């Protein structure tokens, strides 16, 4: 089996991607922000403390009759950037761009963090990192790609996000048209859970190539590149006017700058993320003061690729028994 769905950004910074899932019979549409950085599948729905929902589409699990209580379940997550949510658990059928899976374990919330109610556009997350990192107690549960991993034709998933625009989550294939040249495989850690691998190295704008090891995740549910304080100094040392403010929290620029690119290394191939995909415009509303879309890992404990990095190429998430990430420019 296979699926293909379009994923499209919630805003005009690409802030985050969202995705329809179809949860229950007959079917729900709720719209996931796919996440190889955690492995939960979780929703709003009709147990969500109603002063925690505004605006987003519930799952209520009282209208599908495939829906199953998994009595005793519950759940807890905290993510980096601070946020929570937490609940019970249902098993259901849960369908992404035509692939189904039967007995999905669906994380129904009761309670979510202020970041989720505030923001309208995202129903829920759908996890795609490995599934030891699920939260489900006493039982941990499969993540959605792990409980299709067998009927797939491959068992992959890939990833083409979009700048300003909608790209594509696959499973179970690999689109050759949707890149340019070859895909660079390397390898991947699954000790912390997470698609963990190792680049070897950067440039900044047309300047000459550092080789250095750079072990971090690939993490379609971070916006922006966490990287070594040191790289990231060098970067924002090209653009005039940047400074590190921890007033705004990180690295600013005048918005009238052109950045430059950034390079990072895969094996010997290399991804070059242009400089127009590192502004993430005005730090507030009508402020010259803009935000950087390279910010220093220092303090979160793991270099991130996030999505500033992983829109600049096409990314194949490799399940088989040893687990490899594979890169291409698109
Ligand atoms: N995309 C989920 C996520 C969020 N925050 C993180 C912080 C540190 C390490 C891994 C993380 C993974
Ligand atoms: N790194 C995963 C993640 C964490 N926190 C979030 C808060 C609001 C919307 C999406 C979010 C996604």
């Amino acid at each position: 089996s296979t699926g293909s769905a379009t994923t499209t950004p919630i805003d005009s910074l690409d802030d985050a991607y969202i995705t329809p899932v179809q949860i229950g019979t007959p079917a729900q549409t709720l719209n996931l922000d796919f996440d190889t950085g955690s492995s939960d599948l979780w929703v709003f729905s009709s147990e969500t403390t109603a002063s925690e929902v505004d605006g987003q589409t519930i799952y209520t699990p009282s209208k599908s009759t495939t829906a199953k209580l998994l009595s005793g379940a519950t759940w807890s997550i905290s993510y980096g950037d601070g946020s929570s949510s937490s609940g019970d658990v249902y098993t259901d059928t849960v369908s992404v761009g035509g692939l189904t899976v039967t007995g999905q374990a669906v994380e129904s919330a009761k309670k979510v963090s202020s970041s989720f109610t505030e923001d309208s556009t995202i129903d829920g997350l759908l996890g795609l990192a490995f599934s030891t990192l699920n939260t489900v107690s006493p039982t941990q549960q499969k993540t959605f790609f792990d409980n299709a991993k067998a009927s797939l034709d491959s068992p992959v998933f890939t990833a083409d996000l979009g700048y300003h625009a909608p790209g594509t989550y696959n499973f179970g294939f690999i689109d050759t048209t949707a890149y340019t040249g070859s895909i660079t495989y390397t390898a991947v850690s699954t000790k912390q859970g997470f698609w963990e691998w190792t680049s070897t190295g950067y440039a900044v704008g047309s300047g000459t190539f550092k080789s250095t090891s750079i072990d971090g995740i690939a993490d379609t549910g971070t916006t922006l590149l966490y990287l070594p304080a040191t790289v990231v100094s060098a970067y924002w040392a090209q653009v005039s006017g940047a400074k590190s403010s921890s007033s705004v929290g990180g690295y600013v620029f005048p918005c009238s700058a052109t950045l430059p690119s950034f390079t990072f290394g895969v094996g010997s191939a290399r991804i070059v993320i242009p400089g127009d995909y590192i502004d993430f415009g005005p730090i507030s509303t009508g402020s010259s003061s803009c935000f950087g879309g390279i910010q220093s890992s220092a303090g979160i404990g793991i270099n991130i690729f996030g999505d500033v990095a992983l829109k600049a190429a096409f990314v194949v998430f490799n399940g088989a028994t040893t687990p490899t990430l594979g890169f291409a420019s698109k």
